[PDB]
């Protein structure tokens, strides 16, 4: 198994029950991702998660060791093992449950797990940091539903991305797709993430993913189903030697007949914000600490606000980095600190 | 640096990301392909050369020799080289030099090089052989226009499908992707290959690829500008998440107006024979041996027709293998035999 004295000494720090268990000494749960090294490359996610660890977000999972191991069908080969910290319950887990019984999660659970993951790409997403995410899906979230909080997790996808170097479009899971990475474009930008979140949105929302394509050009449709035709200028940004306004001919759905069978007294806040995460065009999606300071987050701000079953709202809700602080405009230092 | 005795005396019949060379014995041009050989995998190319060499069809390359060498990223790793009969000239390069002179080929040249690329995928597909090629585009098409022949070449891609065993899409060329291609369906036909050849036809008219995406939506976009809306059963049949057509305002663009301008007046007969093998629906799709029954080829019949060169049109045109001739209708084989 252990390749090194160094990772016999890490593997020995944790039990297991990728694989799930605990670190032996605090009880911490973990997750081991095991991925292959080559001697040609680095592997970015540890790269990526090593950086994070030192910033230790409230809405980032972290990083607890690394160590390597030896393969079965080739002793040869060597896989790094990532031992990141870990919880059994995910956002998709979460919502489905409450699908399952022909309801949905109560309003404000809904909204301040999208305030936890806006606030997580935030940070992410400073120039300080540069981490684009890639695969943000209900799957890669992890949440403690009695207490309101959320974990981003899964950097196996991540990429710091930059002008000088192309990146390829398939590492993100199809629902969640940016329309920029629908059109294969080799440069793209962290916006592809706010995308990401918005369409999480929805499906806490629906109850299912409100972009369900079967493949590329299906996906590209369910989106056009619902947002309606791109503009000349979209087309001719993200998808130039295909800009025939025609052949993505739609209304689009509005969101009212979206979400049919279910209700929020605050919609048109709600689908405000929805809109301005899901807008086609990445300059224009709106940015996490402008998004944190949207008109459906008021009530997070409020101290008679309280999570589903009376219990204050996680401690750390309002405590940013003051990496974050830094960044942020007198406006959002006002609202938000 | 063979990898046996056997190896080592094939290597040195011959003499030199593929490798050109001649076979000292007979002095005729060779191409040697070397792919990996891994040890849980027989590759699947190799066994369907030996299967084709038994019929040793007209238009389809001929395997010459195989044989096997070590590595040199690793003298651990043996690579299987197959060796197979080779001109110099593509289908591909031999069109680019009449557009490169603002002309177009020769109809005659079109008219015998679809007969015999029809041909090909004809005995690909007799149920003895289902042979499917998966990736038919002119660099894969080999020609001699002194003698008007064609060989089908490249079985890089090939598979005889089977419903039994789910299929992947990206092998195909994206420019020569078939609709359930572009779809993903994991399950498909040889008529995979029908559309292939007849966007290969429409290229042999145009000068350049008819269907040109960026993307797979973009792939499916240039098809639908010109075909037009695809129908509900289309849809259905393929695509059955996404079955609205309102997106696909199109009517399509006629042939005359995409031939534009390299215009011909054997024209009719022509666009006829395209339209049958550029079918939505894979069944639909006219089959190699009533293709080559069409009256668009009832030129290549008269004794007095000769290739641009005046040499007579290829001594074996219309000598079908039994092969053929035992799948054959009464009426292809009246009109072919």
């Amino acid at each position: 198994a252990a390749a090194d004295e160094r990772s016999r000494k890490e593997m020995d720090r944790f039990q297991v029950e990728v694989q799930l268990g605990k670190e032996k000494s605090t009880g911490m749960s973990v997750a081991i991702k095991k991925v292959i090294q080559d001697p040609r490359f680095r592997n970015r996610e540890l790269q990526i998660m090593q950086d994070l660890a030192v910033l230790h977000h409230p809405n980032i999972v972290q990083l607890q060791s690394y160590f390597y191991t030896l393969g079965e069908r080739d002793r040869r080969d060597i896989y790094l093992n990532v031992v990141m910290e870990y919880v059994p319950d995910t956002l998709h887990r979460c919502c489905r449950n409450y699908y399952r019984r022909q309801v949905a999660p109560p309003p404000i659970l809904i909204k301040v797990f999208l305030f936890q993951l806006i606030r997580s790409i935030g940070c992410l997403h400073l120039p300080s940091v540069n981490v684009c995410h890639r695969d943000i899906k209900p799957h890669n979230v992890l949440v403690n539903e009695a207490d309101g909080t959320l974990k981003l997790c899964d950097f196996g996808s991540a990429k710091k991305l930059s002008p000088s170097e192309p990146n390829v479009a398939y590492i993100c899971s199809r629902y969640y797709r940016a329309p920029e990475l629908i059109f294969g474009n080799q440069h793209y930008t962290t916006a592809v993430d706010i995308w990401s979140v918005g369409c999480i949105f929805a499906e806490m929302m629906l109850g299912e993913p409100i972009f369900r394509g079967d493949n590329s050009a299906g996906q590209l449709h369910e989106i056009v189903r619902v947002l309606g035709c791109p503009s000349r200028e979209v087309l001719r940004k993200l998808n130039p030697s295909h800009t025939d306004v025609d052949l993505y001919n739609s209304k689009g759905i509005p969101w009212s007949n979206v979400f049919s069978d279910h209700s929020l007294k605050d919609a048109k806040e709600a689908y405000d914000l929805l809109s301005a995460l899901l807008q086609y065009l990445p300059e224009e999606r709106m940015k996490p600490y402008e998004a944190l300071c949207h008109p459906y987050f008021d009530e997070l701000h409020d101290p008679a606000t309280k999570l589903p079953n009376n219990k204050d709202l996680p401690e750390d809700l309002f405590r940013f980095l003051p990496n974050e602080i830094e960044v942020m405009s007198e406006a959002q230092k006002a609202k938000l600190v």
